[PDB]
Parts: C-alpha cells; sequence; structure tokens
C-alpha cells in the first residue's frame, strides 16, 4: 500500500489522490512525520502543505513527474509551521503558484518561514472567498477558526469522501492534541467540531500527524479540546 520513494513515502487514498509522508529527526525523541497531499485535477496536480524541508519537498515534486508526469497548477499550505510550510523553496525554484491564510502569510517571518505568493481571506463562516482562491478545481478551503493555531486552515476534497484538517484534528486514539505551543485552547473545541461541520459527508479524515481515519477523529479531538476549556 506505502510506496518509498527517496526519503519520503506516498500512499494512495482515491484514484486521484495520494497522501506524501516526510520526517523529520528530533534527537532524542524519534522521527516525527508529517502528512499532506497531492490531488489530480484532470491535466493538472494539486499539492496541500510542504514536507519539512526543502529538499524532501523537491523530492514530492520528483514523485509528482514520475508517477503522475503532470504539472502541479498550485500548493495549498496550512499553517506558518515547519512540517507545512519548510520547503516553500523548493515550489517557488519549481514555478508552483503558492496559496495560504493572509494570517500565515503575515505569521511566516516570524515563525521562520518564507510566505506562500498568494493570500488566502476569509468569509465570517469560515469559508474561503472564492476570488481569492482562482481555480482551484476540488480544493474547498475552510477556516474552522483558531485551534492548533489561530491561522491553522483546512481542506475539503470535492468529488471524493476526503477532507484534511492539518494539524488541529488528531486521531481517534490520540491521547493529547499535540504542540499547543502557539495554539488557542479556548476556541480549539468549536473549531475542531466546525471543520466536521463543514465537510459533514467527509467519511475520511486526513491529518498531519496520524494514517488516515474515520471522523471519530474529528469528535476525539472535539472531546480532548473540550477539557482545556
Ligand atoms: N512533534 C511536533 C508536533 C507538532 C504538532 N503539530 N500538531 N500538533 N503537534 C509540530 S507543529 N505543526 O510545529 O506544531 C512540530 C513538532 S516537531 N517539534 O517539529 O517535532
Ligand atoms: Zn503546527
Amino acid at each position: 500500500g506505502d510506496q518509498r520513494f527517496g526519503d519520503l513515502v506516498f500512499r494512495q487514498l482515491a484514484p486521484n489522490v495520494w497522501q506524501h509522508t516526510s520526517y523529520l529527526d528530533m534527537p532524542g525523541f524519534g522521527a516525527v512525520a508529517s502528512n499532506g497531499l497531492i490531488v489530480r485535477d484532470g491535466g493538472r496536480v494539486l499539492v496541500v502543505d510542504t514536507a519539512w524541508t526543502d529538499d524532501q519537498t523537491a523530492q514530492i515534486l520528483n514523485w509528482i513527474k514520475q508517477e503522475i508526469n503532470l504539472p502541479v497548477a498550485l500548493a495549498v499550505v496550512t499553517h506558518a509551521h515547519q512540517d507545512k510550510m519548510g520547503g516553500m523553496d523548493a515550489l517557488h525554484a519549481a514555478g508552483i503558484a503558492t496559496y495560504a491564510n493572509a494570517l500565515s502569510n503575515q505569521l511566516a517571518p516570524q515563525e521562520g518561514m518564507v510566505a506562500a505568493q498568494h493570500s488566502l481571506t476569509f468569509a465570517a463562516n469560515g469559508w474561503v472567498e472564492p476570488a481569492t482562491a482562482p481555480n482551484f478545481g476540488p480544493l474547498k478551503v475552510f477556516y474552522p477558526g483558531p485551534g492548533h493555531t489561530s491561522d491553522n486552515i483546512t481542506v475539503g476534497i470535492d468529488g471524493t469522501d476526503i477532507a484534511f484538517g492539518g494539524c488541529l484534528i488528531k486521531d481517534s486514539k490520540a491521547k493529547s492534541l499535540g504542540n499547543l505551543g502557539d495554539a488557542d485552547t479556548e476556541h480549539y473545541a468549536a473549531s475542531a467540531r466546525a471543520f466536521g461541520a463543514a465537510f459533514p459527508k467527509a467519511s475520511m479524515i486526513v491529518m498531519s500527524h496520524s494514517a488516515p481515519d474515520s471522523r471519530a477523529a474529528i469528535t476525539h479531538t472535539a472531546r480532548m479540546a473540550d477539557k482545556l476549556r
């Protein structure tokens, strides 16, 4: 099921969707996995999140070239942390248009990241303003509210039963909400539930640090976050 390519792992989730996995070795802690997505939309490819580094992200582009052999139209990055935006330079060097929440772009310098080249903005209910997400095809971007970070965004894949929660969502058997360093403990539970309500028919929930899970990943994350309030 899992395909090893260089230092990365690729898993096909649907006929047109793959999960990319990259690892960062943390001294005395062990290797930390981070997941993103690759979506084929006809004659082009769309990417959600970079890998931890530029070299790992260049390896994602190399896998796309070999396995799909279609051009990457754009990438969406889900917040200004290393696991999601660490490889922006490799996207830019390749000529790929990059998009992130305007807030992620504003926080990127303080977070030691390079901003995406375009900014997404959101309505009062969390849905992306469509003029800011042109020709996004099946990528349905939703800002669920502050949680893992104040800028965290999520992506539903239209035409599939998949939705990507990024670092906001943890798996159904997680014992904690992960790095809470930049988190909004007050609003986390409502943000997790808002992601679930935005994509109510998504049955496969993809996240940054666990393998794809059922909707119990959303409800369990919300239940752990209810304890932070
Ligand atoms: N272990 C780890 C977990 C998280 C995490 N993400 N979501 N929940 N926790 C993050 S993140 N996205 O930066 O906040 C980074 C690391 S590290 N120190 O780079 O290994
Ligand atoms: Zn993060």
